[PDB]
């Protein structure tokens, strides 16, 4: 850390943590911004649209109609 070390902030919320802040604590946030598909377990980027993402999701849930096969 530098003379300003209060970087860390999460560049996805800026939710501004202090300087003595665990890395990995931080990585696992930004990580959470990371919108993550729980049928995927894929994690998509702050730069994916939300909406994209639930419409993502939906078609987990939409199956294209899984009837039997
Ligand atoms: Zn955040
Ligand atoms: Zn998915």
């Amino acid at each position: 850390g530098p003379h300003m070390d209060v970087h860390k902030k999460c560049p996805l919320c800026e939710l501004m943590f202090p300087p003595n802040y665990d890395q990995s604590k931080f990585e696992e946030h930004v990580e959470s911004h990371w919108k993550v598909c729980p049928m995927c377990s894929e994690q998509f980027p702050p730069d994916y649209d939300q909406q994209v993402f639930e419409r993502h999701v939906q078609t987990h849930f939409d199956q294209n109609v899984l009837n039997f096969d």
